[PDB]
């Protein structure tokens, strides 16, 4: 996150690291025993780690619990990163508490003027590098659908929406996918791509989760 605030510890409770020796994407908690993070992000071998704040250090809230299995999105497309989500199931089910819990999924689309909440443990500068080791936060509306395809012409589908400055210095960036876009208590977005990070009329781009609920629903259901 460039331009962002640290979040504290424990106060975005459904936010986890996925991990596989080291922290590689983020990913969101939607009940005890399934994530929902971004396609781009698949990789076997996967421990999800719940509970964090610094992940470099064991602090005592934190849950490492192993993937039994990731389903990508039968539809992703990876060079156009449409329908860019992921489900994985936990091997045994976490331990819901005030510092770990679950977020809910949305019943509507949020609206463009929403201010949401974005969250990651990815790199804070926009140009060079610098891994925090605790989590930080970003404030930041969701934009029109005409500003973002202006952004990035030929290039958005209805399975993505825009969030964030078109003047720069505040958004997600490496190490940020897969994680949260929380908007009004629901996650409506997860971290998907971008040209760069914090550049001016470039924003961040975000799965639209809303597009998807019926097809997570299922998936858990039946898994
Ligand atoms: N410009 C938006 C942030 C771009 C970023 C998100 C996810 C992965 C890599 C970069
Ligand atoms: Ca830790």
């Amino acid at each position: 996150i460039v331009g962002g605030y640290t979040c504290g510890a424990n106060t975005v409770p459904y936010q986890v690291s996925l991990n596989s020796g080291y922290h590689f994407c983020g990913g969101s908690l939607i009940n005890s025993q399934w994530v929902v993070s971004a396609a781009h992000c698949y990789k076997s071998g996967i421990q999800v780690r719940l509970g964090e704040d610094n992940i470099n250090v064991v602090e005592g809230n934190e849950q490492f619990i192993s993937a039994s299995k990731s389903i990508v999105h039968p539809s992703y497309n990876s060079n156009t990163l449409n329908n860019d989500i992921m489900l994985i199931k936990l091997k045994s089910a976490a331990s819901l508490n005030s510092r770990v819990a679950s977020i809910s999924l949305p019943t509507s689309c949020a609206s463009a003027g929403t201010q949401c909440l974005i969250s990651g443990w990815g790199n804070t500068k926009s140009s060079g590098t610098s891994y925090p080791d605790v989590l930080k936060c970003l404030k930041a509306p969701i934009l029109s659908d005409s500003s973002c395809k202006s952004a990035y012409p030929g290039q958005i589908t209805s399975n993505m929406f825009c969030a964030g400055y078109l003047e720069g210095g505040k958004d997600s960036c490496q190490g940020d996918s897969g994680g949260p876009v929380v908007c009004s208590g629901k996650l409506q977005g997860i971290v998907s791509w971008g040209s760069g990070c914090a550049q001016k009329n470039k924003p961040g781009v975000y799965t639209k989760v809303c597009n998807y609920v019926s097809w997570i629903k299922q998936t858990i259901a039946s898994n």
